[PDB]
């Protein structure tokens, strides 16, 4: 099939009877004369000129002498044309940023997705995502140097495992010239950025995450076009990948193939378990208002991906409300598995930002999320996009003095981990970093030095939340089935107390109660479905995270006393600015 253009183009290693070498392949429909430079070729085009094939379009030439390990570029005349030293677009590795040349390397081996890594990707799974910018997670203390891929294999991977995440999500690791793009303005789409080491160093890093029982989600940018370093624009002299606001042309089957391959490339040749596409709204908008060319391309890919690599999922962030982004292509379209719930993020943060005394008027911000919960398969994200550009850290959004801010933050996490939808937390959120995220420095790990403090408390809470959320199927099995969620107290606006139930397929119930004001609530009676002995399995006010240790303090048995149109009732202590999770003890 014509499906994986990385398996044939690029710069492979082939044999031509005994004599060994490097079977090159580029792509230009016009051009007129393209050849190969490098260290095996003295960087001069009149030593190895390359021969065209007219039907397909690929200029090529086996070369007996150039090995895996030597630098190279290309050299072409174009539609008329000029002289251009073009970079291989299928460069599986790229030189350091002196000249940004390519490098002769093969395909890395091949990874078979396990059945356990597929099982961690499915709708009924616990999914907690640690999202990380590899360039600013951590840095060496003495010189502020990046950690390598192998150092991240030793430090980021165990830290994520211990913290209880199921997934690691990397910002784009495309090669790219500018740090401050974070990876969203790429040059080498097929090359693991050399900032952190070789391509095999990065492959080693993925096996390590895999060894630790982590899936790796990769941020994938098929919707951002290379605008820097002349790399992919006016390439052959005409407009191949580029069109005629410097966007892509997903027209030709060989711009499609380039992209479809790149998705397949990471999943198959590194072991990547999920891809996340950002800004689908900018991809399919800006005939109709739409961009029907890009709608077809996503719809296509997510069906191709669903049958080739049947276990690896896709996720999307769409900033309008294009309907059914996470619904099958046959009707609605797009065909992703998951979608980021930005609406939820905006609504709940707005709620958290409110002075607690004003919360009674904005109850709607917490209860609205159920309405549209079953229109998409949702990821509750607390992303990098939320903590830069003057938007503040998540911690600094909270009202109150220091202790009140932290208690607020803990309750919000308590609530978030209970609420229907998968989970995503950006690095530094877990220890309540005070400052906005700075891509040019390490995170504020200095906060965690010295005596045990409030940041230790939040980090502990995130790990307990992760471990409690995994474990109990009620917390994660039925995110997308109305059966998995039922309000117990939706309408206590006055006191800002919200209670609801989570449910597994067996029908076990976990009660989540949030008190969003610093007024302690004693003897708060509410109705329940399953009478019996009840017990706290989670309490954001526990002194373990530096709360006041307010709580129910033991087993609590219910009463046959009606409440909220229900036959039996629990009467509980609700701690101030706090959520608690209750479980039913078996009889
Ligand atoms: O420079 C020689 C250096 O070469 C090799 O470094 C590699 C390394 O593998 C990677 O770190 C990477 O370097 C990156 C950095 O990671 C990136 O953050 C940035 O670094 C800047 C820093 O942000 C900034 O602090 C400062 O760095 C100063 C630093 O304060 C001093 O410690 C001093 O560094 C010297 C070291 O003491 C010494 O070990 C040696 O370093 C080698 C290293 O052995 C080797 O691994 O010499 C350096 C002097 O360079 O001075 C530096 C100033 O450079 O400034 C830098 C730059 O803005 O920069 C690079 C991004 O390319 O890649 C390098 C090389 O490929
Ligand atoms: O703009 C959206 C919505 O905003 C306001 O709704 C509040 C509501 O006031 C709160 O009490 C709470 O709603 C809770 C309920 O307490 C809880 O029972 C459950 O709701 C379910 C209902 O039991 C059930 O009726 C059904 O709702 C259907 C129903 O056929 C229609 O009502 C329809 O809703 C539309 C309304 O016609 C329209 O008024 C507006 O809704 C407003 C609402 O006016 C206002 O009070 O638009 C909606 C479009 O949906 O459709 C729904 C099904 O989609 O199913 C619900 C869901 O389980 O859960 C809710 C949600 O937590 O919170 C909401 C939101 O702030």
């Amino acid at each position: 099939t014509h499906l994986r253009p990385y398996e044939t183009l690029g710069a492979h290693a082939d044999t031509m009877d005994g004599v060994t070498g490097t079977r090159f392949s580029v792509w230009a429909p016009n051009a007129r004369r393209v050849s190969v430079v490098g260290q095996f070729n003295y960087w001069d085009g009149r030593r190895h000129p390359m021969r065209l094939r007219k039907e397909s379009g690929i200029w090529e030439l086996f070369i007996p002498g150039a090995h895996n390990g030597q630098l190279y570029k290309y050299e072409m005349i174009d539609a008329n044309g000029n002289l251009r030293l073009k970079s291989d677009p299928y460069a599986f590795e790229a030189q350091m940023r002196p000249e940004t040349a390519s490098l002769i390397c093969g395909l890395p081996e091949k990874v078979v997705q396990t059945e356990e890594r597929k099982k961690a990707n499915q709708f009924d799974a616990p999914i907690s995502i640690y999202e990380v910018h590899l360039g600013s997670w951590r840095r060496h203390t003495d010189n502020n140097f990046w950690l390598s891929y192998r150092e991240l294999a030793d430090q980021l991977v165990p830290y994520a495992k211990w913290m209880g995440f199921t997934h690691l999500e990397l910002l784009p690791i495309n090669e790219h010239p500018f740090d401050g793009s974070w990876g969203y303005q790429p040059t080498g789409l097929y090359a693991p950025t050399r900032r952190f080491g070789t391509r095999d160093d990065f492959r080693y890093f993925i096996d390590a995450a895999h060894a630790a029982g982590l899936n790796v989600i990769l941020d994938w940018v098929p919707g951002h076009f290379p605008t820097d370093d002349f790399a992919l624009a006016e390439f052959d002299g005409t407009n191949l990948y580029e069109h005629s606001t410097l966007i892509y042309n997903y027209g030709r089957r060989e711009v499609s193939n380039f992209l479809v391959g790149n998705a397949l490339y990471w999943i198959e040749r590194f072991g990547i378990d999920a891809l996340r596409v950002d800004a689908v709204a900018s991809m399919i908008y800006r005939g109709g208002r739409e961009n029907l060319e890009a709608i077809e391309f996503l719809r296509n890919t997510n069906r191709i991906l669903g049958e080739q690599v049947s276990g690896a999922v896709t996720m999307a962030e769409e900033s309008t409300d294009f309907p059914g982004v996470s619904r099958p292509q046959d009707m609605g379209g797009l065909g992703f598995w998951y979608k980021w719930n930005l609406g939820w993020m905006h609504d709940t943060l707005d709620y958290m930002k409110l002075d607690p005394v004003y919360r009674q008027y904005h109850h709607d911000k917490l209860t609205f999320g159920i309405l549209y919960n079953y229109t998409e398969n949702f990821v509750l994200p607390l992303s990098h996009d939320e903590v830069v550009h003057g938007k503040k850290s998540i911690l600094d959004r909270m009202p109150g003095d220091a202790w009140q801010k932290f208690a607020n933050l803990r309750a919000y996490y308590g609530w978030m981990w209970a609420f229907p939808g998968k989970k995503l937390l950006f690095m530094g959120n877990e220890f309540a970093q005070g400052r906005e995220w700075n891509h040019d420095a390490s995170l504020d790990w200095h906060l965690l030095e010295g005596g045990d403090n409030w940041h230790h408390g939040v980090q502990r809470l995130v790990r307990d939340l992760n471990l409690t959320y995994r474990h109990h199927k009620a917390m994660h099995e039925l995110d997308f089935d109305p059966y998995g969620f039922e309000w117990l107290v939706v309408d206590d606006k006055e006191r800002s107390v919200l209670i609801f139930v989570r449910r597994d397929k067996e029908g076990n119930e976990i009660i989540v109660a949030s008190n969003f004001t610093p007024v302690p609530r004693h003897d708060y009676r509410f109705g329940i479905n399953q009478p019996g002995k009840w017990r706290e399995i989670l309490n954001t006010d526990s002194m373990h995270y530096h709360g006041s240790n307010a709580g129910n303090g033991g087993t609590v048995h219910s009463d046959e006393i009606a409440s909220h149109g229900r036959q039996h009732s629990l009467s509980l202590t609700l701690p101030p600015l706090a959520t608690i999770w209750l479980v039913r003890e078996a009889e």
